[PDB]
């Protein structure tokens, strides 16, 4: 009866406490990973703060089914707010020679302020045509260049880089 | 706008757009030069845009709007002679 080898089979309690050590290290590591990706996913699409409101509009003729309602910006993007009884125009940025420029745009699904349909464009300019085939309406930015940003890289100013 | 004797750093706002920069050749013609937005410089909250030449007139051209930059400090402070941008340079 050599019970001493059973006692020398207790060097894996060192292995036991070290695997509990690296396991709680693993749990705190991926818990910090999940926490920070929760934060950077929550504060990536949060909301934009508005920057200026000084927007006028001028419809030509029978542009009531195309007229925007509440328009503002954030210094980077311009948020148009339509009703739902209105249709969806083709938005255009007036180039400073007077010509037009088709820009990328999307209906923003996150914003539902005041029960509108929000539609952002990715430019800040002074005149915006909203054109369907005959009806159109021109939006005049009388707050152009009054409140810009200083300089940033991401939409919210908690930005990442590599 | 400033320079370092080798590169010329333009500093834009962000409400402005991004022109096509051009170096005026001394006959009066233009010359497209290589340029890049410098990501390291964020002085005064601007968009820095360096070109790789030192000249006297710089056109900044989009389709109808343009602006001419006049170097009234051209050739007043050059370098002596160097090989790299910072003067701790390597060679083989």
């Amino acid at each position: 009866a050599y019970i001493n080898r059973v006692m020398m089979a207790s060097n894996e309690q060192i292995i036991n406490k070290e695997k509990i050590r690296e396991e709680k290290q693993k749990i705190i590591l991926d818990q910090a990973k999940a926490l920070e990706t929760q934060y950077v996913h929550n504060a990536l699409k949060r909301n934009p703060v508005p920057r200026n409101y000084n927007y006028y509009q001028a419809p030509e003729k029978r542009s009531k089914h195309i007229m925007p309602s509440e328009i503002f910006d954030d210094g980077t993007f311009t948020y148009f707010g339509f009703k739902n009884i209105t249709l969806q125009p083709a938005i255009f940025v007036v180039q400073p020679d007077g010509k037009l420029s088709m820009t990328d745009a999307a209906i923003d699904p996150n914003m539902t302020n005041s029960g509108l349909r929000w539609y952002r464009v990715n430019e800040i300019a002074e005149k915006f045509k909203l054109i369907k085939d005959k009806a159109l309406v021109t939006v005049i930015n009388k707050g152009y260049g009054k409140n810009p940003l200083t300089k940033n890289y991401n939409i919210k100013n908690y930005g990442e880089l590599e």
